[PDB]
């Protein structure tokens, strides 16, 4: 099936997010996203650890007791931001870690 | 809030899940499973990236085009099976890996 767990575009705005109090550039970044559903047959590029094939399996058996495995970033990457300090001066975070989507999987 | 992202029980029969084919033993196992929400404000143990955060102030401004944080394991722990090998050798595995959750968390 084509409806599985992968990466897709998110465009975030940091006003929209409340973010824009601390944060004076950029306005948006490609934050990304993690789309689509862990079921069998799982899509082939998304890692999956034993766990989360157990829980999609005891998901079938009970579908209201037990939940499905989720499709969730699994690796991420920094980005640059221009926020500001003490003395008011606008000051770059080069690495500024967790903001967008590398890579995602079944968990 | 008492309702978020955090480990509970949960038994696994292999046979409920089709692995009785390939274990011996045991017949059961406990697996975790990782239960509850991620809503803002967040349960302290939840570990957060800082993309789930942003995922998470995205979905509440933008409920129906993008999802929330997912509450999954983010550390897994091994246990033991007794399989089958070629001559049909009960055989052993001590470390099977990815088996139960160590850790929750918002991802």
């Amino acid at each position: 099936a084509g409806s599985h767990c992968q990466k897709t575009s998110l465009r975030v705005n940091f006003e929209d997010i409340g973010w824009d109090s601390w944060i004076i550039a950029p306005k948006e970044y490609e934050a990304y996203e993690c789309k689509g559903g862990c079921f069998f047959p799982l899509a082939d590029d998304v890692t999956p650890t034993k766990h989360a094939i157990v829980q999609t399996l005891v998901h079938l058996k009970f579908p209201t007791k037990v939940g499905k495995a989720c499709c969730v970033p699994t690796k991420l990457s920094p980005i640059s931001v221009l926020y500001k300090d003490d003395m008011g001066v606008p000051t770059l975070k080069y690495h500024y870690e967790g903001m967008s989507v590398a890579e995602c999987g079944c968990r």
